[PDB]
């Protein structure tokens, strides 16, 4: 019933000090690198000779300065803002001066999931 080495994840791998082989009901926990979220369970287990199924490391998100311009927005912090947002975590903008809120923009504020994050549009005043 032993397990060779857990699988391989994209962007992520595991805590511990690395092994060929594993003996029936070892476990090992995964990190995602830096930027990226682990999504799924974290510890897996060699359990029938097999491991349980591995997690996934979702995607950071690039801020783009073109969709910003053409969309007639900026960022709310231009001089704090990191280029790379993470999974989970929210953007700010505003609308470029003269320029206010569609009505079929969302608002202000979108959030990065797995490499995406939409933007907020404003038309001229």
């Amino acid at each position: 019933g032993k397990c060779g080495p857990p699988p391989p994840i994209d962007n992520g791998d595991i805590t511990s000090f690395p092994l060929s082989v594993y003996a029936p009901a070892s476990s090992v926990e995964y990190q995602c690198q830096n930027l990226y979220q682990l999504e799924g369970n974290k510890r897996i287990t060699c359990r029938n000779g097999q491991w349980s199924e591995p997690p996934k490391c979702l995607h950071p998100c690039v801020i783009s300065r073109e969709i910003m311009e053409n969309y007639n927005i900026a960022l709310r912090w231009r001089a704090k803002q990191k280029l790379y947002s993470r999974t989970g975590e929210s953007v700010e903008f505003v609308c470029k001066r003269g320029y206010r809120l569609s009505s079929r923009s969302h608002t202000l504020r979108t959030t990065c999931w797995d490499g995406k994050l939409e933007y907020p549009t404003c038309a001229k005043r």
